């Protein structure tokens, strides 16, 4: 039993809700919130901009030190950093950004990072301003993640479309 509430159950392990991931994380304070990161951990827009703003820029300060020490992530890769006031940990995951010409096949690799964590609050990787098809992102999520994932979908018409089109 966990404190996630109001989710629709899609499979044994994947749950979905129309929600603002910032407000969800503040309420649940989950063990892991997933950020839709880029390789530079520059949290400017989309989910990343919103999560960073909610931390009063502490996420960005921590991220800049991480990059100065370790260099950029790989597309498809991840790192675990602090969750600040939102969660215990933030798993920064880099899905391919179609608006940069990156390979959509890397989306499965990106979702594989979720399997290192028993329970996660997450957005759909490569959706929104990353330019991929969200119906496709949900399919890859369901077919790749085996741990318990609670997906927050920001857009209401998209949430309804994702539910009604889910196989
Ligand atoms: O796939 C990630 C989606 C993309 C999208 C599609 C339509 O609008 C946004 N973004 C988000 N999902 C959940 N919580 C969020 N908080 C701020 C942004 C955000
Ligand atoms: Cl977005």
């Amino acid at each position: 039993v966990n404190s996630f509430s109001g989710y629709l159950k899609l499979t044994d392990n994947v749950y979905i809700k129309n929600a603002d991931i910032v407000e969800e994380a503040k309420k649940v304070k989950p063990t892991v919130v997933v950020n839709a990161a880029n390789v530079y951990l520059k949290h400017g827009g989309g989910v990343a901009g919103a999560l960073n703003k909610a931390t009063n820029n502490a996420m960005q300060v921590e991220s800049d030190d991480y990059i100065a020490t370790n260099g950029p992530l790989k597309v498809g890769g991840s790192c675990v950093l602090s969750g600040h006031n939102l969660a215990k940990h933030c798993l920064h995951v880099v899905g391919p950004n179609v608006n940069k010409g990156e390979d959509i096949q890397l989306l499965k690799s990106a979702y594989e990072n979720f399997n290192q964590h028993e329970v996660l609050l997450a957005p759909l990787l490569s959706a929104g301003i990353f330019g991929a098809d969200p119906i496709h992102s949900l399919r890859v999520c369901v077919d790749t993640v085996r741990t318990n994932v609670y997906l927050a979908v920001f857009d209401k018409n998209l949430y309804d479309k994702l539910v009604s089109s889910f196989l």
